[PDB]
């Protein structure tokens, strides 16, 4: 197969796969995505950090065999797993058929996650490492740095620190599948959205292990040695303090004057609400976003939320719940945790045609998923001017306890 | 506008919209609907039952006016509105337009309803009616049955004594839109289904308030003497026992043996798990359907849980909770309240990576909604045999039970 290799630094290859089709997946949207793996080649050892998803072997291959040709080297000796997730570990086996000398690189947690994953693995050579550890490829060393982070039981960073490159697994992340291989080389507007977007979605219940890794890198002296963050998806960042900045305003809750407004209606009623709601949010000069549960995605709901102080949620009642699409994104919510980062205010509000239920339910949701949910508008049926004029205080309010 | 009435009883014709383009409102998924109003004609006076979606009156208009040539009256003396909700009321503004003299009759409820919809009603003459009033339009009567339901508080039916029709608001109704007009000129597979999957969504969480309003019609003598059922939606009844007995089989939690399976996946782990637990409650010799969150709507879902004893509901975790998809549906049959008809089993399962949480969660979920969750597997990553064969025998047990 025809596939390049894209040198990133000395001896230091992109040997990766390009999603170009991927559109959704994990419960977010996307326009394509990379799984990023790089061959690291010393004096006397070849490493391949990751891999790719399944059935991309070819892909893969063709660019470790180029990036090897380049560098006049042959095999791969060491095979570093940074995770277990399938378009990380997807061509492990037939990795390990191609290079059977060569032994995984992984924690002791991915040991288990792998071979459950790929059970005629059983047979393979595993190299357990832990925070600390070393692998010398002669010239190059390599040294991990495990990043549980609760949920990624399985995951770790590899320190290449003599090119001061930092393989982060999926942190500092984005979906993005370009020609161009890094942060520098596309708009700066599509490259932070994109990283904000998978902050939101994926970051965000982390934030303050993140938090705390980053005061243990800082601590170890690995910091003042980062010089470029190789993640596993979309770009390579040359300018590694730009993502670190980025990543530890979201962890602490740093956002500009936002509003978001999310709402799902079937005859129309709850729309004006929202629609007055933005307005009154409008007059006191802050940005405002309306989302609409029928047509918009909860990944780019999310992205949202992350940079507001404060969100509005309103619903019609159907046999005394929130119209059923808000158990979407309220569970969603439920697992992201944006308390953790800042516990934003919440607005919930929504036409009935009785006895009502949805703004209450609401209420109880995102009170325990983690917003402080400041007050109510329900409306019976469709609202008056009066009624109207109420939703855009109630918004005109919210805007303002958030500047 | 040409369109023509369909004569339906002596002196009565259906003058409705056909809606064949409406293919997803109020949660529910359809190919077409009717709004079905009816022109009912005495030696003395014309009354019709209710109208039509907003934008619409064009169509209905036209076939009204075709209907009072038909019989050889001049206008509407008397409009009907058994109901409020704007596929129903949509053109009573114009209706009273074009007929100043016509009092509008409902109920109660009902004029707060219509005055919070149509505001310029203020001005209207309404005439309130309570259960067993009477209108005599001269040889022809019409009695009013109230039908609250709790949720429905706006609502009545509307019986025609000397030929036998009952005209039932949203009661018996489906979303069809056929050329035919009576249950009998559709294939009898059509007719049913679109009966159960309206029954299933719209009616079961008032299940026992139907069958409390059943003995009083019974109780009232008005059940002897129905001939036809004219819904305000789909087709007429001209064999009106047949949908009576499936509504009270319905309500009383009457089914064939079946188990319904649902699950979402990111990986395929949980969809082999729910392939599995199908294969063993098939072994049983039991109805099975499986359902991808992914793909299918709510509105299929719970039409088949309407004619199943048990289901199993199935998800990966993501940050301790199911994958988002299921508070979508978790929440729908919060509102539903299956238990209202039958306490049905449940089975939850899913894949997990590390400490899961959505088994625990949706076991706790489908309990609020009112089902017996009986058993719980959760398995870590992609199953083994052994674990598969778990699931199979988890199925088995399911559809055992329900035997
Ligand atoms: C399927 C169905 C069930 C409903 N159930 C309730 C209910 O249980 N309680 C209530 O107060 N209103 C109920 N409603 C009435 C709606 O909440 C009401 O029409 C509301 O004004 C809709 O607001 P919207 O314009 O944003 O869709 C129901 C409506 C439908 C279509
Ligand atoms: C975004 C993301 C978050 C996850 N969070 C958790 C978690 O909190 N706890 C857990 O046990 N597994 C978690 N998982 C791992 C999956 O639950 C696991 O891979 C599972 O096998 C998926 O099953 P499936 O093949 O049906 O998609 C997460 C996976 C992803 C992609
Ligand atoms: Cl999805
Ligand atoms: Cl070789
Ligand atoms: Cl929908
Ligand atoms: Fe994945
Ligand atoms: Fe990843
Ligand atoms: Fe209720
Ligand atoms: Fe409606
Ligand atoms: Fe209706
Ligand atoms: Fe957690």
């Amino acid at each position: 197969m025809k596939a390049a290799a894209k040198r990133i630094s000395d001896g230091v290859y992109w040997t990766g796969v390009l999603d170009w089709d991927l559109r959704n997946y994990h419960g977010y949207t996307l326009q394509g995505t990379t799984y990023n793996a790089y061959l690291v080649c010393g004096d006397e050892g070849v490493a391949l950090i990751d891999n790719s998803y399944p059935g991309t072997f070819d892909e893969l291959m063709a660019r470790v065999e180029d990036a090897l040709q380049q560098v006049g080297m042959e095999r791969v000796d060491y095979i570093i797993q940074n995770h277990v997730e399938k378009d990380h570990s997807g061509v492990l086996v037939e990795l390990h058929r191609r290079f059977p000398e060569a032994p995984i690189y992984c924690t002791e947690v991915a040991v288990k996650g792998l071979l459950k994953h790929y059970p005629s693995l059983r047979e393979a050579e595993f190299m357990t490492v832990k925070t600390g550890d070393v692998l010398d490829l002669g010239g190059k060393t390599l040294t991990f740095l495990e990043t549980p982070l609760l949920h990624w039981p399985d995951s770790m960073f590899t320190l290449l620190d003599e090119d001061g490159i930092l393989f982060s697994n999926d942190a500092f992340g984005q979906h993005l599948c370009c020609p161009q291989r890094l942060d520098r080389e596309i708009p700066e507007y599509i490259l932070m959205d994109a990283a904000r977007k998978f902050y939101a979605n994926l970051i965000t219940p982390l934030s303050k292990l993140v938090l705390k890794k980053f005061d243990e890198v800082k601590e170890l002296g690995l910091l003042e040695r980062i010089q470029m963050i190789a993640p596993s998806h979309g770009q390579i960042w040359t300018d590694p303090m730009k993502i670190i900045e980025a990543y530890t305003g979201w962890a602490t809750g740093m956002v500009d004057e936002r509003v978001t407004v999310i709402y799902d209606t079937m005859h129309g009623s709850t729309r004006k609400m929202a629609h007055a709601i933005a307005e009154g949010a409008m007059s006191e000069g802050v940005d405002v976003r309306v989302y609409c549960l029928h047509e918009d995605d909860r990944s780019e709901i999310v992205k949202d939320i992350l940079e507001s102080g404060a969100i509005a949620l309103g619903a019609p009642t159907i046999y005394d719940e929130p119209y059923p699409s808000v158990g979407d994104l309220l569970m969603y919510l439920r697992g992201l945790k944006f308390n953790r980062t800042l516990t934003r205010k919440a607005l919930v509000f929504g036409s009935m045609g009785g006895n009502g239920g949805a703004t209450g339910t609401m209420k109880e949701l995102l009170a325990e998923a983690g917003f402080d949910v400041a007050c109510e508008e329900e409306v019976y049926y469709v609202p008056t001017g009066d009624e109207l004029d109420a939703c855009f205080e109630a918004g005109r309010k919210l805007a303002a306890e958030i500047r």
